């Protein structure tokens, strides 16, 4: 009932997942009218690359300790993680890139993993429990799903799962388009989430 | 032979992956004198990100006709490419950065595979055709964790250095060699260190 929806293509209209993901959430809200949408933009929009500042905050041994100007290095990622706390569902929208996803995504998933936060260690263990996430993405070429001619290259969406799984999210979803289906698809999907 | 080392981590004096990559520059400096390093740095600075503009400038059809503010949009790639272009030798330090490499060396392949410039294709259904040539890679890797490596417990998560290669390799580039740090780390660390000494000396 609390969605947060992804994107991290950077074009606009043109944008074929950015498309079939908001074909899906006009879809769920018709079927939930009370459902909140919150939506992140990473790329249309600029999202830092973790600094070494990040990493002095985002690992010290005595977080309460952090000092303002730390807070100020973790502000985002706070308001990143928030996001995702708040949602039940996480839609992630993105073209494949190079193998892999455009640079706004990747940087984003690393400002959403935090220890102490969305992950522990003693070993690590996941925080995130309750969620779930769909995954629509769009490739140029053909054969990098399941059972696919290029499946092995695939480090996208694959790489997706495992990050997202590391944290807690293990309930994924993946709707592709490569080369009028996964819209159909997206749509029994709204229906029945 | 010319070298392009491009260092992803956004630590410096405290990167171990920097700090390998740089034994092995030192080390390869020691027995070619003459030959020259280009540095680019991917982790410390900040590297755009693929744009709209970039993708329409980068996929036009007719690039000749590109105006000039489009050829402005492709400014850094081209400076990039031509790092490449420069080069014998590809350098890559990283660290991985959740199962994947830091977002600045991801932006940094989507500035260097160029079309008509470092791939290019024909149709039938596209068939991709590299253009690089005569290249190799040496990618040195730091990992906090332990068993991403080959035949490792957690080999299937390690979608950094592999998925490197994958894209490396689209563009020509198919002799990587991967030399890795893991978790003793001291020891993991000495490792590598002797076995970019030896490299060194052999390129
Ligand atoms: C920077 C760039 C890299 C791309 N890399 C791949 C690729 O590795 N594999 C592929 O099948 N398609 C690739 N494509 C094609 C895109 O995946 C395709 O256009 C996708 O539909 C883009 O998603 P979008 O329409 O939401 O922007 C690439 C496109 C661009 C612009
Ligand atoms: C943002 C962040 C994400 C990381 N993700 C992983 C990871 O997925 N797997 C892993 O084994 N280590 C991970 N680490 C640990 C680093 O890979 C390790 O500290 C590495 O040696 C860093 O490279 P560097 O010393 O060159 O900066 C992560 C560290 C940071 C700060
Ligand atoms: C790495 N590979 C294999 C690639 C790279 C680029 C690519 N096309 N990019 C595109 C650019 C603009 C519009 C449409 C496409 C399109 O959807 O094809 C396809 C496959
Ligand atoms: C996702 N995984 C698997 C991780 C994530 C982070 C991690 N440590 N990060 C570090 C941060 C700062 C200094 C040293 C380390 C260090 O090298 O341990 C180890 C494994």
């Amino acid at each position: 009932s609390r969605i947060l929806a992804v994107h991290a293509s950077p074009r606009g209209e043109r944008s074929q997942s950015r498309r079939l993901a908001e074909v899906f959430l006009a879809a769920y809200r018709e079927a939930h009218p009370q459902a909140r949408v919150a939506r992140r933009e990473v790329g249309r929009v600029p999202l830092p690359a973790v600094t070494e500042a990040f990493v002095a905050a985002a690992f010290h041994p005595q977080p309460e300790q952090r000092s303002l100007a730390m807070q100020a290095d973790l502000a985002l990622s706070d308001q990143l993680v928030g996001e995702l706390f708040d949602s039940d569902l996480l839609v992630i929208s993105t073209p494949m890139y190079n193998f892999s996803v455009p640079s706004g995504l990747k940087a984003w998933i690393d400002q959403i993993v935090r220890l102490g936060v969305t992950f522990d260690f003693v070993q690590y263990r996941p925080l995130l429990r309750g969620k779930r996430a769909l995954i629509v993405t769009s490739r140029g070429g053909h054969g990098f799903g399941p059972g696919g001619e290029n499946q092995a290259m695939n480090h996208a969406d694959p790489w997706l799962r495992t990050a997202l799984g590391f944290i807690g999210i293990d309930e994924v979803t993946v709707v592709a388009a490569e080369g009028d289906e996964a819209e159909q698809r997206l749509l029994a999907l709204a229906r029945s989430a």
